[PDB]
């Protein structure tokens, strides 16, 4: 089974650095792409950066230029990001993802490492939280500031689910695709910029923070939540 186990909890100073570690186990390892993505208290979904580890080649986002690095380990199979001059704002839980072609998004995700501090596409999410009668319906809403038509047929709109106390899990790619084991109650329609996630019937266990997300174009990014409870 594809896994990636980070490393533990970090307490660090103001100015210091922090090296995360990301090791992947369940496929060959050089295939794909990690990515590191953070999530700040605000709870919005800051993607950092990407590294093939084929290649060791990485990408970054300019916001962080000159203070993340990404490093990848073929014989340990694992990978890396290091923060350096470290503020209070970094205070965050740092997650590494596996990347593919097939969904165009992160699949596998490491439980995620929290580190206390002692050109982009914007993701609009709609409404911030919202409250549902069990066994009712929900309708989540993403615009996004451009098109995120990447070719025919092709658009890279995601929606996630995070649980509470669990890391982001990959509901719908590509607009309306449903994952691995995700029941038919979750629907995604939407084109261009203007998406819906769509719950049929909502059940105790859909409870969490729901993202819609876009890899149609670096830097990745990502809506600021929606908050979902059964009340």
């Amino acid at each position: 089974q594809v896994q990636l186990v980070q490393s533990g909890a970090e307490v660090k100073k103001p100015g210091s650095s922090v090296k995360v570690s990301c090791k992947a186990s369940g496929y060959s390892f050089t295939d794909y792409h990690i990515h590191w993505v953070r999530q700040a208290p605000g709870q919005c979904l800051e993607w950092m950066g990407v590294i093939n580890p084929m290649y060791g080649t990485t990408d970054y986002n300019q916001r962080f230029k000159g203070r993340v690095t990404i490093t990848a380990d073929e014989s340990t199979s694992t990978a890396y990001m290091e923060l350096s001059s470290l503020r209070s704002e970094d205070t965050a839980v740092y997650y590494c993802a596996r990347y593919d072609y097939f969904t165009g998004t992160g699949v596998y995700w490491g439980q995620g490492t929290l580190v206390t501090v002692s050109v982009d596409i914007v993701m609009t999410q709609t409404p911030l939280s919202l409250s549902v009668t069990p066994g009712q319906p929900a309708s989540i809403s993403c615009r996004s500031s451009r098109s995120l038509v990447h070719s025919r047929g092709n658009t890279y709109l995601h929606w996630y689910l995070q649980k509470p106390g669990q890391s982001p899990q990959l509901l719908i790619y590509k607009v309306s695709n449903r994952f691995i084991g995700v029941p038919d109650r979750f629907s995604g329609s939407g084109s261009g910029t203007d998406f819906t996630l769509k719950i049929s019937r909502v059940e105790a266990e859909d409870v969490g923070v729901y993202y819609c997300s876009q890899s149609t174009h670096l830097p990745f990014t990502f809506g600021c939540g929606t908050k979902l409870e059964i009340k």
